[PDB]
């Protein structure tokens, strides 16, 4: 397991634009096209995002680089951010992966408004970090994957995830 497979299990991949859970136009592996409900504006975000005309169609490679540019881009962000870099190097490299898992998904701001979780995560209370985390929109919304990711934060380790 690695930062890619974890955000392959827990977004997929599909090739044609899809709305995601809450209902934004996406692609590939859960790349965020536009909040916008029109699925013309999403339809040229595609395009600006892969340098062609697409008609909301893209490759397995054109997911799989969109990916990579997430993902890279996640990271870079979160050393970048006051509120995160901290409890990040903070961490180990497993539990980096669920931190960048949750940017991820639901954006950097959104992220650093988890206060409180992420002192206690750079605490190391490993279990209260976790009950904290569930007190969210997050894990009401989509708990299957919030609890994968608490688990863990929890642990440090795949168990979550080796077996999917
Ligand atoms: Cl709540
Ligand atoms: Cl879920
Ligand atoms: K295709
Ligand atoms: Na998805």
């Amino acid at each position: 397991m690695n930062i890619f497979e974890m955000l392959r299990i827990d977004e997929g991949l599909r090739l044609k634009i899809y709305k995601d859970t809450e209902g934004y136009y996406t692609i590939g592996i859960g790349h965020l096209l536009t909040k916008s409900p029109s699925l013309n504006a999403a339809k040229s975000e595609l395009d600006k995002a892969i340098g062609r005309n697409c008609n909301g169609v893209i490759t397995k490679d054109e997911a799989e680089k969109l990916f990579n540019q997430d993902v890279d881009a996640a990271v870079r962000g979160i050393l970048r951010n006051a509120k995160l870099k901290p409890v990040y190097d903070s961490l180990d490299a497993v539990r980096h992966c669920a931190l960048i898992n949750m940017v991820f998904q639901m954006g950097e701001t959104g992220v650093a408004g988890f206060t409180n979780s992420l002192r206690m995560l750079q605490q190391k209370r490993w279990d209260e970090a976790a009950v904290n985390l569930a007190k969210s929109r997050w894990y009401n919304q989509t708990p299957n994957r919030a609890k994968r990711v608490i688990t863990t934060f929890r642990t440090g380790t795949w168990d979550a995830y080796k077996n999917l």
